[PDB]
């Protein structure tokens, strides 16, 4: 059911290695990154995720907190995929409300 | 001045006695251990320390190498002493890094 | 002692967070990759190493055969340490040995 | 067909009669275990499917999670089949791009 730090690691990896356009859209939309070229997950525990976001010219390390905390491992990848549709449909209407001074 | 079984078991013995914080510190960042009831140090050399942790009832040895050889046995307090601070400080963000879903 | 798909993963991500540039040094001098923004290790055995590099075009995987295979999980650290000075190492005497046609 | 405990039980006897192989294939890659005797399927559903492994030692169970869902509306047996073949895959990609030091 819980979290271990293994499992952490196993569902990082696995995100980076069949997800990594996911990853740059969590950082882009819950990351308020821009001109985020790419983005790795570092952690994930039941609070949040840590993330290495690339810009242009170098890297930095967010975190995202989640709304809802991480009950078991089980659910760990339907609930990131579930987050990358939220990012996408979030990210859409953010991009569609561009007005001008 | 090479670090020997003698000086290992004093240095084991002076962290279990008065830095029994610190051991569990790095069972639990270095070495990812979870729910940890007991950690102590078996054992030091150059290149990595041993410790004994009960989680559940049951122990095991697990190993944490250093980035670095230790130079000599008068480094090796100061060493466990800075990698103490460096525990403390991972997932550390500079808070500019830290979002909300 | 045998380098385990467990340790492998461990290796990878200490490489990723610690040594992100000499990943990309790899991916540069032993994967003559010459356009690399960045590189992660991907997997370590004892006979080689998996990358993934980005370039500006986009990214690959590929493997670095080692010299000679890995005694051991503890030697990767001070392998790859050297192998990273290895790197660095490569545009040298031509440095002081330039002529003129 | 939906997913059904009968089912999981005719699909995993298949498996364990005409594709051991691929079970032991599933465990090296996917579970990650390593000097593994054989493996069993002992139950799939549509999230995904619990192997026994047995190593030198022991047993233990291990679960792999499916990238999708299964939809019944789609066969296992064929899906099954296919992640024989993207386990036989994993590596591959890298060891194309050959290198050297
Ligand atoms: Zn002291
Ligand atoms: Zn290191
Ligand atoms: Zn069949
Ligand atoms: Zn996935």
């Amino acid at each position: 059911d819980p979290l271990t730090p293994a499992i952490s690691d196993r569902i990082c990896k696995h995100m980076n290695e069949d997800h990594a356009s996911a990853i740059a859209l969590y950082a882009q939309v819950f990351g308020q990154q821009t001109d985020v070229t790419m983005a790795q997950m570092q952690a994930i525990d039941p609070t949040g995720m840590d993330l290495v976001v690339e810009s242009e010219g170098g890297s930095k390390t967010i975190r995202i907190e989640f709304e809802q905390p991480l009950k078991d491992s089980e659910d760990a990848h339907q609930v990131l995929i579930a987050m990358a549709k939220q990012a996408r449909s979030v990210g859409k209407n953010s991009a569609e409300n561009l007005y001008f001074q």
